[PDB]
């Protein structure tokens, strides 16, 4: 094996979901670090347009787009692949609902539903079409240490189903796809220093449980979370598939 | 503890949805030779109809719902509260579609997912509003082997993301009511022969790998469900909450 | 399906090893008020001399041995098999010790590893024989928690890799001999008010981390552990075999 | 994040044991390519002949051991820190014997536990404690699907009971030196193509199982399970620390 190429993706073409910020907008400095192109996915148009200038020529498309639309996501595929041949596909797109369940609005549940678990697959059929036609693809999805367990102390039961969900779905897909050349893999974060958990950060009665509970007594930077998904993309993980990788600082352990 | 009688469910009323059928109608079975009380939950009517004949003054109401609808779900626990308190819930209704995932239909993904996930949360959000303001309640929520791995040969990548979310659904509501004397708790059956399997059982090339897949070397029947659900709901399983166990056969040891 | 006799254990002999004391002590006692009776395996006398006071009728042998001695379970099979046919075993005998791990010395490591394994193996290949042999059994393994996770804030890293191996040893087991009719279970359960944790309890700085990672916030009694046994002993878990079943409080969602 | 550099071990010597054939051979070519020097440890001297001449210059000092003997790798240990402190740990020397419970002899069960379990807490001790003096180190133990599932049809209980075991003792490391900087994390392969293997590769009445039962349908090459060693021993997976990382073609997702 030539261990120095291997963790590369020079030639590829990587599609990002959920590319203007947090995890995502960092998977993408990893994997343009490492010779890949880029198709940048986000709903919000003004991130994209930063993301894009901190990518600059790794960016080979960028695509405004709704991952609960099943058929913008089919269109964004189709887009995608007359630019270049999409090899790998990171499902970082995502959102977290703060919810008692006594007290759930249904339109929250179902939204959290949606965006998490529909909305990775829709793309994951979308993108994963061309990669099962040409034998060959990686797929990276965005699951939780919250589809193992469940976070305390803060209640969002929509969010532990919805992750339930991804690992479940990244199993099954890399169960039907395996014959045909085509790896899905997720990772599982424990908290991660983004956007999405500053909020909650700032609430001592949630950030020191976290802490506590985390062996490593902290949270990971977003860094951390994208080298391990570049290895899960990269032929370094061949024969890796329908894999949850814990990537949590020992949360899961206790 | 008074071994003689920690298995019984005398005095309790229990809410079963998917009542009509299979395994529900088979827990149904099961209570009301415990001592239970019934609500019996299910869209289907006559299959209803013939339950409530089956099962006699057992019964305590009749209600024709569908679990998807979440404002039927909370109209059916305050139906149900007005003739008993219900301190068990049983969620049986579920559906299973088979499809490859890049010829699925957008609507089967989405109503396997309605059924077997929201439908769940629906119910157990109505009735469980009671047993939480009473402190105590019981749970058991039908999971399935495809929440912990993934069928062969057939695809149906819906029933597998579904079932993740079920196990972790079931997991979150038991974090969440812990403290206030409600157990959740999952079954993750093995293949079963009812109505849900009989198409499939009956396609040798499906069912010969499912026997060969099972260490036992044949399929459930739903009695032998519906004993591992008895168990959950008593007061024997008093110290299980948040688990998933498994009535495979032996099928995820392998 | 009689409901009303499935968990019962009329005309079964049971051996449970560790009967002495703690969980295998009050499974002596479910399984005696359940229809068994026992043969108590402790390498405690004066234990036995209490037990079997207890147990009185229930009583078919009382025999100290060293689970650790696999000659001796060689030996007290073949003694409690003169006696009558044994279809159930509970391996109950364990220890927990407490050690840093750099500092561990050998003797430790080796004497957890011996009992809580070593012993268990030797005690099912002893009684497994004459099950596998008739066609059936049913054998109840005492995993724990520490199969899982790992617990805080003590450390005691020969004891998690001993249950680590407990729940694989129960999982070979029931693999191998699923098509000769023995079913091979383990319970893994939370914190248990036993002598092997009544010193521990009573220093607060383990004490109050155990409630507060609990989220029933209490050590489960003996009879809760017992009622699981009993359940997977039974012919109630007719269909479940390689299983690992949390009773745990909830400790393992968090 | 410089992710041009993360995956490199520039400066770091590693103590690998089994390096003398197999994954442990294949770990080291990695290893060395990475910028690592060399500490080789195995019970072969013939086998460590031929991979030292291999691996040349990268050798700090190779040291013919038996894991087993708690002494021995207490003594490797310092000899190894007296060249250059040991900042990577990999356990992957280990065996494999077929045999049938009721068949067993207490000297195959033994043995297969003492290197696999006992042999890898021996190094992890003696190795581990300059690590946690200094305050950084990362371990990576070889685990296998055999610590999640069970291998059919081939019987060897001890090894599955052994394999349980590592995947604890990882986590039980992972957990009490996580605040001293050291992680410790294990690889769970599938079916590998190294000598442990060879003869069952060549009985059709295993392979053709083996194959069928992976939806990869092929078993892994060293070179990927050193890949992914690499990932788990580098500071890519700074933030991965208790995890068990499948790496088996997709055997555990059905
Ligand atoms: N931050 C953490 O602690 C943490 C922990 C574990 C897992 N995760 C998961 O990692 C993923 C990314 O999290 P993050 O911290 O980067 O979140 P983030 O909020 O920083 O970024 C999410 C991005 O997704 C985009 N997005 C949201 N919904 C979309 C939709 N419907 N369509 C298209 N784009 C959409 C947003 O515009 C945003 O740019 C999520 O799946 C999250 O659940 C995060
Ligand atoms: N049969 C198996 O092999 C098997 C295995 C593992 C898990 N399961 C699960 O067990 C549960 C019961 O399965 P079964 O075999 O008894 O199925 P079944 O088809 O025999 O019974 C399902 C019942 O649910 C009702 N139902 C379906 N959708 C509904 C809705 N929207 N609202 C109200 N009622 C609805 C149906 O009318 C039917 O009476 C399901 O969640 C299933 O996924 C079944
Ligand atoms: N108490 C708990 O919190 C807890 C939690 C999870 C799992 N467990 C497990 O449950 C099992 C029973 O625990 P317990 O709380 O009843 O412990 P206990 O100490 O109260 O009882 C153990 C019994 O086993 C006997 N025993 C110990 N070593 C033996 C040997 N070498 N040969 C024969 N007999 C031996 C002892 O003499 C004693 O009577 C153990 O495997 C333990 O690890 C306990
Ligand atoms: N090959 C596979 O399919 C496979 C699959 C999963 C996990 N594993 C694990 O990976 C590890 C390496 O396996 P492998 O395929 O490279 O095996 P291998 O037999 O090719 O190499 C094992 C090496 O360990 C050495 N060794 C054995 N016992 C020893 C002892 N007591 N002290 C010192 N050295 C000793 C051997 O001499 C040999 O050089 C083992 O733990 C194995 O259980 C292997
Ligand atoms: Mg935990
Ligand atoms: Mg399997």
């Amino acid at each position: 094996m030539d261990y120095r190429t291997v963790f590369r993706l020079d030639g590829a073409c990587a599609a990002v979901t959920g590319a203007g910020s947090g995890i995502g907008l960092e998977i993408c400095r990893a994997f343009a670090a490492s010779g890949a192109r880029l198709i940048l996915i986000d709903r919000e148009a003004a991130a994209l347009d930063r993301a894009a200038q901190e990518l600059g020529a790794a960016v080979a498309a960028r695509i405004v787009a709704d991952v609960t639309d099943a058929e913008a996501m089919t269109a964004a595929a189709a887009e995608a692949e007359a630019v270049a041949p999409v090899s790998i596909l990171v499902n970082s797109a995502g959102i977290a609902r703060l919810h008692d369940a006594l007290e759930t609005d249904d339109a929250t549940w179902r939204q959290v539903m949606a965006v998490n678990v529909d909305g990775m697959f829709w793309a994951s059929r979308a993108f994963g079409r061309a990669m099962v036609a040409r034998g060959a693809g990686a797929i990276v999805n965005l699951g939780s240490m919250s589809g193992t367990i469940v976070n305390r102390p803060q209640f969002a039961s929509s969010y532990m189903a919805s992750k339930g969900a991804v690992h479940q779905l990244t199993r099954a897909l890399a169960a039907e796809w395996a014959g045909r050349g085509v790896r899905v893999n997720a990772l599982a974060p424990g908290y991660v220093a983004t956007e999405m958990t500053l909020k909650m950060r700032e609430r001592p009665e949630l950030f020191e449980t976290w802490l506590d509970m985390t062996p490593m007594g902290r949270c990971g930077e977003p860094s951390e979370i994208a080298a391990a998904a570049l290895f899960l993309a990269s032929p370094a993980a061949s024969y890796v598939t329908g894999a949850i990788l814990a990537v949590d600082g020992g949360y899961t352990v206790w």
